[PDB]
């Protein structure tokens, strides 16, 4: 029997894929940990299901998982959510289940952590401090200079990453209720470095058996990005990059999100690494270029399975554009048929419809050359709308 | 500001070790992660002292790890406890400080991590079995043949191992009460194995840069061992095998135990390793042939400091023997003069003296073959004695 943990969220995708291997393969045995408000999303499919509030907590995974031991061995951890990444490797290398381990999982988790091993090996990141304290802010601020990004250091700052441009900005998101999010609890380690943004990258990876199996690299631009070319001089430069970090970080199976930035100088630095596969449009992005699946081929190295990336590229400069949302009830957007209207558009990717309360839509296009790129977004920045 | 994180109990020789340096260095900063009972051996020299009742909980040592922080960053972190190697190691990754992280202090504390990793190496390692419940051990007895041996898979399991040598033989520690000890709470995870008698020595092993900068190999038998010469046949072999668990586990500073068994065939397979100096009159032994401080270096290392570890070897095999002591009223046992007697013993040191309410003395010698050390120990087993 195959037993497989799964800690996921409500990403319908390592669902689909599980649920429908269930259904066709008696040998199957899906375990699940998830929270209490996606319960019933694997409750009638799933062999066992196992409720956890906090999946952050190891104490609580390290007695979650002998109890689940004792109804059987795991031969497959899949993580298919952020907070899961450093729980799994974690997971891995204690209990002796093949996959990513700790410190791998780690260095794609902990940006202190990441950003240490980085400077010992030689690979270029931006300068940055530790803060275990927001009133250490105003100190920090100084030691690198005003504006700072103030951010936690494990995982990503979704909703919890500030701009502080002065000490007494800083000293009314202390005194606002609450102007510095959660940061103000100091139950968490911070990390923070000064404002720098230039021209951004990403590269986004399958491993296998510390091979490569798939690489794409893009460029980011309302947001979005588009798939660079291997022919592109910067493509060598970031794909040596790749190869770097991912010897520094042992490297060996699963998804990669590697951002890379270039100074005014030229000089490419590493921003933020991740196990993901590429958010909102990215995922999607890929697929169309190279018709293949992320979800489908990662989820089946994951379980020690042969991955079926079959690449067929069509030809292009293929990205997309994503249109922000603000938040009460919708009454009137772009239609779809203004947006088909535009030559090189492939797909226009609704998230909401007329009438809701609340990206809004993703633009992904397919153009011949890059010089077209600058252009489209003139014409998507122009003919987009959001009235609530 | 030198600030360093000390995870002691009651071992004398890093007590002694930083609070000598304190007296001779104000710019050193301690901070102490102990037990209440061990709190008075810290509080009237440490600059902190934090009392915590599990060291092995790493969320809640995560937690207080921020609260330290938040006093002032950490430079060192010294753990000389089994129980502080995985956490010790968890800490340093964690929040980005030099020295053993958490994969490499796993392998020396987690038994079915480290037999794992060898097993994925070609290291030869005697078979075991994952053990999640004291139930499963009948199972476990009758997949490997009896007697078998129990013990936690993380820690050395002091107390927590047992031998098992038939099914109503675990009938009856199940249902006496103490008899199966902690593990009848099945809330962690065991390892079993055959119990085998076999040949085994010990290699003790100090590292710096991912280099040996001292190396011995001893012998296992009332107990004792003795060290090997470089010319000896076994030696060059247990060397070697040191070399691939070294690499294996990424070893790169710090103190090292590695036992190594040796099977009728001839076969030398791993047993046990540990990040830790070696137990009872190892130290000692070593201290007596090699004129070098293990205690001494070690922690010079793990504080980044030259250790000036200058080997001065005196001539002749040189051991030890300890004796047991049974629990009581001690009334009389060997009398010191009687030791001192004996040719070729070098120091007597007891723990203990006529009129105590409680191993129980060591005996270090110096001879000249391995022959002499089994007349040696005839002679220790006939002039032994003790009477409570």
């Amino acid at each position: 029997m195959v037993r497989i943990l799964l800690i996921n969220s409500d990403k319908p995708e390592p669902i689909q894929f599980f649920q429908k291997d269930k259904e066709t393969n008696d040998s199957i045995n899906i375990s699940v940990i998830t929270r209490s408000c996606y319960a019933p999303l694997y409750s009638h499919w799933a062999d066992h299901v196992y409720i956890v509030d906090d999946v952050t907590d190891l104490t609580v995974m390290k007695s979650l998982m002998l109890e689940i031991l004792k109804v059987g061995p795991i031969d497959h951890i899949v993580s298919t959510t952020e907070k899961s990444i450093l729980t799994g490797g974690f997971l891995r290398s204690y209990f002796g289940i093949a996959g990513p381990g700790f410190e791998t999982a780690l260095y794609m988790t902990n940006k202190l952590a990441m950003k240490t091993k980085l400077k010992m090996e030689g690979i270029p990141v931006a300068d940055f401090l530790c803060v275990s304290q927001v009133e250490d802010i105003p100190a920090a601020g100084e030691k690198l200079g005003w504006p700072i990004i103030v951010k936690p250091a494990l995982g990503s700052g979704a909703l919890n990453t500030f701009i502080i441009h002065s000490l007494d900005h800083y000293e009314d998101l202390y005194s606002t209720s609450g102007g510095l999010g959660e940061l103000k609890k100091n139950n968490s380690l911070m990390i923070a470095e000064k404002c720098i943004e230039m021209e951004e990258f990403h590269c986004d990876t399958l491993y296998a058996d510390g091979e490569i199996l798939f690489v794409s690299i893009s460029k980011y631009t309302i947001q979005g990005s588009f798939i660079l070319s291997q022919n592109d001089p910067v493509y060598a430069e970031i794909l040596e990059l790749q190869k770097s970090v991912a010897q520094a970080f042992r490297i060996t199976d699963g998804p990669g999100h590697l951002e890379i930035y270039r100074t005014h100088s030229g000089e490419l630095i590493v921003g933020e690494i991740a196990m993901r596969i590429g958010g909102g449009g990215i995922s999607r992005m890929i697929e169309k270029k190279f018709n293949i699946s992320l979800w489908e081929s990662s989820l089946n190295i994951s379980v020690y399975r042969d991955p079926n990336l079959t690449v067929n590229p069509i030809e292009g400069t293929v990205g997309y554009f994503s249109l922000p949302c603000r938040n009460g009830t919708i009454k009137e957007f772009t239609p779809i048929e203004e947006w088909e209207k535009l030559a090189g558009i492939l797909e226009v990717e609704l998230l909401y419809q007329e009438g809701d309360v609340v990206d809004l839509a993703r633009l992904y296009f397919c153009l011949e050359n890059e010089n077209e790129v600058q252009h489209l977004l003139a014409l998507v920045k122009q003919t987009y709308y959001l009235h609530l």
